[PDB]
């Protein structure tokens, strides 16, 4: 046939999937992709003015303590030795960030040892016990005090939720929030860098077999009765929207989507870190990236003169907004469980698997989407191709 | 015979010249050290009490952009991805460091934009111009402002040279030492690390070499009539006190010193940081150490309850005191090239070759006392041996 496995989707779950397919069990892959690109919500691109590089679906920084999945994606891409760092603005300062001895110096006013910056959390979050807690608000109060996490968490908070925090479940924190050191790597992860060439070129590489068929700009529901006609016994691996799939039959599933607002500006340098939180409610959006900053390697190829900021802006999802994080109230819960059940009859009936982020209502990150993907194809589908 | 050459000392010279005599030229090398151990001041060893590595002869961070020394360095160690980074003290606060818009906003109390620190600094440095500065105080206060050179350079450079700034060369200050981001690594090189299995297994396996013989506890100056009688053939490279060598017949060559006071403390962590630079003339020390954080991925072979730690004192270096850093006044300068000449009228009649820190009046970083190496190794040695 032209083809032994349809995949729906080139992100990177899809990606992965058809990867192993081609290269391991050496079957001929058709991928079908309803965008202009590959890649999926990691895609990636240049600026066309400046030519710095920019994340099209929000900033997208690589790691993971699985070293499966790092040997893995090292096939395709290398990393640099890009690591994470995040600062936080607050009432006209730059604290430190995520907290520790050195945001608790900035906000206190003088240094605190370990010893001393754990005695002070003790004291603020004396008021609350944890176990007593009844929202979001008050949980985050009996971890770390008031103080804290009125500067730091409450607005923050409220804008990428649309939501007072009062009326938020105290399930949602779940660790003590605070380091007692000054080690302010964003990351605990072994891993971590940025694709050397970008993600374009990392997905791109991905795809990138004798065997492996894209066709972009292709809706698979528009498709698929002509594309399984052509080999009725080939397996799909769909990585689409799961309520899509059956039609709303059960209801929309609740998401939260994510505005971008790019801007270039006449300076070489916005602020001097990748990655700026606005954590005071005065500000309209959460976070500002300044892009140049991802890939400081790539200095003498940026311009001097100008660089790309990008303003990003939380709420709640309509039809037609990007879906990027699932909202999970107990009615989205309960619409969920009655679609994997629709979704299992799919499979047993129809050989058609649900992964990703849109096939499963999930959020993963990279390199769960990958270790997700490798697992599907280790325990389904190798047995699904023979 | 039972050596090609000879080689005095088994600091990061001498290893390097014995290392490629032995395995490049298969000659036989006969090193000899006078302390008890290897690899002279780069030697490190663990604290009894708590297991942790410390660097004996002050705090040693591996750092080069010369590929050469990198590529080389690696066939005898692996390094971590340690990067290392500074906090500077002042009244009270840990200020992030060097000089960059972090501590810009500690010290002047808002978040000054890349652009916007740059006009500060413009206006700060206003008052005196670079070319009319006279002192050491003034060029620095040149270039960054009274406030500035005040709070973190006045007492600190005072501590380490042991003398008023007013005091001091314009010379010893050559670039404006502000950043316009929020970078604070310490170091710009591009390979960085801490070797793996720390400093004492990494100059060891450079001795470790079937051509290599190691004699500790012995002085060349009582050995050398005796060694040279079994291969008067045999070129001698010297890496021990330039002016010992000539017998003082010129006057003794000035340095500093350095005092370390190490201890261990009923605590898990001091400081949350590897350096904690003392910047207040309050202090007698100039830094604090704290070992431990040298090497976070070692942490569950690090005691959970201690800590070791060492204060950094400075001071002129008297009779016995171990040589660090050259003074470099005019009388010591001059008193160098005498002893320069007669050093190389020592080659040419006797093939004896001086190099290293000692052997040349010289502080070098571990690269460039390696790169040093490599190069007489290659331009003097090579044909010195055939
Ligand atoms: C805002 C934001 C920011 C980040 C992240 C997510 C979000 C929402 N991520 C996570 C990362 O984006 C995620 O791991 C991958 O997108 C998962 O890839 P998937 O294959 O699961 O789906 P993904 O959404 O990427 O791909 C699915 C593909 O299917 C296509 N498709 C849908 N319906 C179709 C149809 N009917 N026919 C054909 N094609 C169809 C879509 O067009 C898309 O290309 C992240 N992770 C991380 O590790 N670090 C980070 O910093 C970030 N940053
Ligand atoms: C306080 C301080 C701190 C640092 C550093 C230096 C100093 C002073 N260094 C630099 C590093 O220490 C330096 O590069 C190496 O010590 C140079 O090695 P040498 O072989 O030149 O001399 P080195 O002094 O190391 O070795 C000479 C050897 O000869 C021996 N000897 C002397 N006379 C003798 C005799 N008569 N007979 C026999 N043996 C004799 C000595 O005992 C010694 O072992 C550093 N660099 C860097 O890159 N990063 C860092 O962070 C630091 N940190
Ligand atoms: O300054 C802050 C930052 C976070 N939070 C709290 O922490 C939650 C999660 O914070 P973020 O979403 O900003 O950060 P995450 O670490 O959870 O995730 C980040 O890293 C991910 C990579 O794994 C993705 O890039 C993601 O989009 C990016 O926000 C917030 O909702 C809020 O409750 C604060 O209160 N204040
Ligand atoms: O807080 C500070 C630090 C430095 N200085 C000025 O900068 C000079 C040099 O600073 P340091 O000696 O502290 O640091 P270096 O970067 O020059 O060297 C450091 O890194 C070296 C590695 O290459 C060695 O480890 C060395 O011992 C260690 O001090 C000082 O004399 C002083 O004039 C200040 O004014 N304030
Ligand atoms: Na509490
Ligand atoms: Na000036």
């Amino acid at each position: 046939s032209d083809f032994d496995l349809i995949v729906v989707g080139s992100g990177l779950f899809g990606l992965t999937v058809a990867e192993r397919a081609a290269s391991q069990l050496g079957k001929k892959v058709l991928i079908v992709e309803k965008r202009s690109h590959l890649g999926g919500n990691a895609y990636s691109e240049a600026e066309p003015e400046t030519g710095i590089e920019i994340h099209k679906y929000g900033a997208h920084l690589f790691h993971t303590s699985n070293k499966r999945v790092w040997d893995y994606v090292n096939q395709f891409t290398a990393f640099t030795g890009y690591q994470h760092r995040v600062f936080a603005m607050h009432n006209g300062t730059a604290y430190q960030f995520p907290m520790g001895l050195g945001l608790i110096n900035q906000f206190f006013g003088r240094y605190y040892t370990p010893d001393e910056a754990r005695e002070l959390i003790k004291e603020q979050s004396a008021e609350i016990d944890s176990k007593d807690a009844t929202n979001l608000e008050e949980k985050a109060i009996s971890l770390i005090g008031r103080p804290l996490y009125e500067a730091f968490i409450r607005d923050y908070t409220a804008k990428q939720w649309q939501t007072d925090p009062k009326e938020l479940p105290a399930g949602n924190i779940t660790r003590l929030p605070v380091r007692y050191n000054f080690d302010n790597r964003y990351f605990n992860d072994t891993y971590e860098g940025l694709p050397v060439d970008g993600y374009a070129q990392w997905l791109s590489n991905m795809a990138d077999h004798e065997n492996i068929e894209v066709r972009l700009d292709t809706d698979w529901f528009e498709v698929r009765e002509d594309l399984r006609a052509q080999n009725p016994e080939a397996p799909v691996v769909y990585t689409g929207p799961l309520d899509r799939y059956f039609d709303y039959s059960e209801g929309h599933l609740g998401w939260r989507t994510l505005d971008f607002e790019t801007e270039v500006l006449n300076t070489g340098d916005f602020q001097g870190t990748p990655v700026m939180n606005y954590n005071d409610a005065e500000f309209p959006y959460t976070r500002i990236h300044e892009f140049r900053h991802f890939h400081p390697e790539r200095e003498d190829r940026h311009p001097k003169d100008k660089t790309v900021i990008m303003k990003e802006y939380s709420r709640f999802a309509e039809e037609g907004d990007e879906p990027y994080y699932p909202i999970n109230t107990p009615s989205d819960r309960e619409m969920l469980f009655k679609y994997r059940e629709l979704a299992d009859a799919e499979t047993e009936s129809g050989k058609v698997y649900f992964g990703g982020r849109l096939g499963t209502y999930q959020y993963l990150d990279m390199h769960m989407a990958i270790a997700s993907a490798l697992s599907m194809f280790d325990n389904k589908l190798v047995d699904a191709l023979k």
